[PDB]
């Protein structure tokens, strides 16, 4: 009668869902009818546990995912399922966006992000270091984006700051319209790369 | 009693630097013989004080600023002194980048960033949408930035046989941070040199 690692993550990760923002220990062992104590048997401490849980969340994004499409189709629909699977979990978003996870889900998220780059024609000596860039990238997008006022322009000079007076109007704040600014600054990484490949 | 000013003046203070904690408004309002509450109803709200505090960092980021260089260069040259500035200020850095800061720090920023981004040759309408992005960008990677190994300690050759090539060289995904946002902003600004006419 005792419960796996992988099933105490999940459990976590459900709990993380609905907060808000209420995530314990104590909560967690609770719901699985154990202790704190036992719990931590399973994970040297509390961020290892939500480093963990933040791996299992990985894992569900690359569920039911197949290697359809070219490589920058493939790089795009890997970043579209993170952001998803993080969407409702910002607080796993932030500890992934940190530590990055170690266990199942980080190795399929990174085996397709890999083939994707080999698929490229980009050399294998530069993998790494590309790979390395493209998700600090959609991570920090991610983190970023999970976690009215006074706008800057009002009561700005004109003179002092003629083009925040021309655009200000124009301009969307920066907590606005964050799945297109995904998107394209997404897809801008992505045509640097291409640029880069033979 | 204390007036607007010197509160912000305070934190300013507390954000100039070494040791510089992370900056908290409890910490302010002790040092200030007040309490937290008092300084929020001073601002309106809570969110108000913390982007004032953060438009201090904007204010620092950009002062003695003198353009040079092309566009690009001069993007890159706000995106570093942004990122310096808010190099030990995660939770203000979180702030701005999701509120903005509201004042003169943002309007210098901002000022420079449009002007540079017309000097690409981008049409005029397009200008807000691309300064939108940039911006998130240089935000984005900055809050996640401030706070021999590897991501992943090898790999199943049978289910990861990429991943298990290339496991040995993979680093950690928090390090090297400021290289990473060089190359990624280089990246972007390629991307936008590509798009002029």
């Amino acid at each position: 009668r005792r419960w796996s690692t992988e099933q105490i993550l999940d459990a976590a990760a459900e709990l993380l869902l609905a907060g808000d923002a209420t995530f314990s220990v104590r909560k967690l062992a609770a719901s699985l009818g154990t202790d704190s104590s036992s719990l931590y048997r399973h994970f040297r401490n509390k961020t290892e546990l939500l480093r963990a849980v933040a791996d299992r969340i990985l894992l569900s994004a690359m569920d039911g995912y197949r290697p359809e499409g070219d490589w920058k189709q493939r790089l795009t629909a890997v970043a579209l399922r993170l952001r998803e699977s993080f969407g409702q979990q910002p607080q796993l978003a932030a500890v992934w966006g940190r530590h990055g996870s170690g266990g199942t889900g980080s190795r399929l998220m990174m085996e397709e992000v890999l083939q994707a780059l080999r698929a490229s024609g980009l050399p294998d000596d530069e993998i790494p270091a590309r790979y390395h860039r493209l998700v600090i990238l959609i991570s920090s997008l991610i983190t970023a984006e999970g976690g009215q006022f006074r706008v800057a322009v009002l009561g700005a000079d004109p003179e002092r700051f003629p083009a925040l007076s021309h655009f200000a109007r124009e301009i969307r704040p920066l907590g606005a319209d964050r799945g297109a600014a995904f998107e394209e600054i997404l897809a801008a990484h992505l045509a640097h790369l291409e640029a880069a490949a033979p």
